[PDB]
């Protein structure tokens, strides 16, 4: 149970820490009503610049793994075509054997980024936040934010909503693209479904 605080996700107000529903029947961005209100303010990536990736919550499962990637649907839906531009393996949303302090809000003290890669044209987009959970039931959390990409790719994986991931492990995925960081623990690292 977690949520993306940075990049600021569509509808924050209404995004709770559940993971997608086992059905599928709300991925992509966990689908409800008025799913993709903007925040206020535009979050803006510079070609090449550094983003923080961060999160609220301390139910961290363990870590596991993560995907950043964009749509240029602004309303996703399951017909969006996703391109994956970072895979963390191991050690996201946090490097811990199991849960952190502090209930369902708090920030999370492991932090991330991501960095727009130059083959990505200027526009706008969904980012879209994927984490495979290493520790409890088989899930699937995923949240979404629109971002404008300025001048200054694999397919995401999905499962667990035929293909189920195995309890225990920091997931590889078969597709995980030229960019990808390993922040977890070794002896948890997948010797995906
Ligand atoms: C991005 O985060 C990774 C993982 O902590 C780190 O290795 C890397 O140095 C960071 N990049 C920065 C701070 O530019
Ligand atoms: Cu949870």
């Amino acid at each position: 149970h977690m949520k993306m605080r940075q990049p600021t996700p569509y509808s924050d107000s209404s995004l709770n820490n559940s993971p997608l529903a086992a059905d599928g029947s709300d991925f992509p961005c966990k689908l409800r009503d008025n799913a993709f209100v903007p925040p206020s303010q535009e979050t803006i990536a510079q070609i090449g610049e550094v983003m923080p990736l961060t999160f609220t919550g301390s139910a961290t499962h363990g870590g596991g793994s993560c995907q950043v990637s964009l749509t240029t649907d602004l309303k996703p839906s399951k017909d969006s075509k996703w391109m994956v531009i970072k895979s963390i393996e191991g050690g996201c949303p946090a490097n811990v054997d199991g849960n952190m302090s502090g209930g369902a809000d708090v920030p999370d003290p492991f932090e991330f980024n991501y960095t727009i890669p130059a083959g990505i044209e200027p526009g706008k987009y969904t980012l879209a936040w994927t984490w495979f959970n290493r520790i409890g039931n088989r899930e699937m959390y995923m949240n979404c934010a629109p971002i404008t990409v300025t001048a200054g790719f694999p397919a995401m994986f999905v499962a667990n909503i035929g293909c189920t991931t195995k309890e225990g492990v920091d997931i590889r995925f078969p597709d995980p693209g030229d960019v990808v960081e390993y922040d977890g623990n070794p002896s948890n690292l997948q010797p995906a479904c």
